């Protein structure tokens, strides 16, 4: 489809975050990525408000983000475990590592059967997004390209994505984009020299989808703000020029939909129609 709309929960950007399964039920938004792991190979998680409660050794345990994982799915949508953030607390020294690390989650978040603690108890993630920040590609493809071998054992399809931002090559997610089989790239097109009102640079992403990704069927996501105070710059409030952005975009195979950050903040932000309507409705209009 060219007319996804992802959005990233779990890091209350707007202050106002509500529960996962409520924007689920909203029927705006199709994917959704759990911001953030953001603390590995050693586990750690992070929600903000949205869960508090741990096993014995601090880890996460989140049954409320459990139950609504399950809502989630019933209704369609798609649940991905994103990695990263701007913790500063992970980092793979090694592929060999990345390779252990993929059964970790497999097992801890997967339909691995390897005894582990599990954060979302018997509810199963859709997949992983790789929202890496820290400029430091080593093992994630390599994490990749194991846990695809891994999906087999499952009983669903799986998911792997990256939120590289609009500069080309991204310093962190790129080796992993160039590298692994990956379904979808959550571009962002702001807070960068390549943002839609900068020298947007969307070109050069089709040519990696078409000619560079191992996976040709990759789809690329513009990605944005969901709100003016969602990110320092780069914020879409005039809907003539997110209208013929789409029209420039949608004319490809590649085109996957509009990614935003964060579901707080697009759902709550109106304009008196919340935005990520705005934004479902133009691709649905451009389709």
């Amino acid at each position: 489809a060219n007319t996804n709309i992802a959005v990233y929960w779990g890091q209350n950007s707007a202050g106002t975050q509500e529960s996962l399964a409520t924007y689920c039920e909203s029927s705006d938004a199709d994917i959704f990525l759990l911001s953030f792991l953001n603390q590995f190979p050693t586990l750690g998680l992070n929600f903000a408000n949205a869960c508090s409660d741990t096993f014995s050794d601090g880890l996460l345990h989140c049954t409320q983000i459990a139950e609504d994982i399950e809502t989630c799915q019933s209704l369609g949508k798609k649940v991905l475990l994103s990695l990263g953030g701007a913790s500063g607390s992970y980092l793979f020294s090694d592929d060999s590592q990345a390779e252990t690390f993929a059964q970790t989650l497999w097992d801890t978040f997967g339909e691995g059967t390897g005894a582990s603690e599990r954060p979302f108890d018997s509810a199963v993630v859709d997949g992983f997004d790789f929202d890496i920040e820290n400029n430091n590609e080593v093992g994630y493809s390599a994490l990749a390209t194991k846990l695809r071998t891994l999906f087999a054992e499952g009983t669903k399809q799986y998911y792997l994505s990256a939120a590289p931002q609009c500069p080309y090559p991204d310093a962190s997610v790129g080796d992993l984009l160039e590298n692994a089989d990956i379904d979808f790239a959550f571009i962002q097109f702001y807070n960068n020299y390549c943002s839609v009102s900068g020298q947007f640079n969307w070109d050069t992403w089709l040519t990696y989808a078409q000619t560079v990704s191992p996976n040709k069927n990759i789809k690329l996501f513009l990605g944005l703000p969901g709100s003016a105070s969602a990110a320092g710059s780069g914020y879409i409030s005039d809907t003539s020029l997110l209208e013929s952005t789409i029209a420039d975009i949608a004319s490809s195979s590649s085109f996957g939909g509009i990614a935003l950050w964060d579901a707080s903040q697009a759902f709550s932000n109106e304009l008196g129609e919340p935005y990520v309507e705005i934004l479902k409705n133009l691709l649905t209009s451009a389709s």
